[PDB]
C-alpha cells in the first residue's frame, strides 16, 4: 500500500510562547494573526499548543515551555475540529465577519519551501502577560 510524503504540519506564523504563568486565552473577535493576503472570511482559526513526539537523545525532555501555534479553520493537526471542540491544547480564535468553513485553499506551511511569517496581532490586541511571539 504505497504512502506518499505526510500532510505538511508547520504552522504559517511564528510561535505564541508562554514564557510566564497565565493561561493562553483571548476575548471574542481577537487572536487573530494579521495576514494581509486572506479575505475577512478566512479569520478563523486555533491555537494549538505544540505536543512532544521524538526530540530528545540526551534530554527525553525537549522545551518544557508551551509554545502555541495557530492553524486557520480545517486545517492542521486538528483540521477535523469543528469550531468550539473541546481540547486541551486548543484554543479557538475569530475575527467579525469570518465564515465557519475549511480554509484548505490557506492550508498549512512546508518549512523546506517558506519561512514562517511572525505572528503579528492588531493593535490594542489584549494579550495575557507572559505570551510572546516568536
Ligand atoms: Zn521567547
Ligand atoms: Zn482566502
Amino acid at each position: 500500500r504505497p504512502q506518499g510524503l505526510p500532510n505538511n504540519t508547520a504552522s504559517w506564523f511564528t510561535a505564541l510562547t508562554q514564557h510566564g504563568k497565565e493561561d493562553l486565552k483571548f476575548p471574542r473577535g481577537q487572536g487573530v494573526p494579521i495576514n494581509t493576503n486572506s479575505s475577512p472570511d478566512d479569520q478563523i482559526g486555533y491555537y494549538r499548543r505544540a505536543t512532544r513526539r521524538i526530540r530528545g537523545g540526551d534530554g527525553k525532555m525537549k522545551d518544557l515551555i508551551p509554545r502555541w501555534y495557530f492553524y486557520y479553520l480545517g486545517t492542521g493537526p486538528e483540521a477535523g475540529l469543528p469550531y468550539g471542540a473541546n481540547k486541551d491544547g486548543i484554543i479557538w480564535v475569530a475575527t467579525e465577519g469570518a465564515l465557519n468553513t475549511p480554509k484548505d485553499h490557506i492550508g498549512t506551511r512546508n518549512p523546506a519551501n517558506n519561512a514562517a511569517i511572525v505572528l503579528q496581532l492588531p493593535q490594542g490586541t489584549t494579550l495575557p502577560k507572559g505570551f510572546y511571539a516568536e
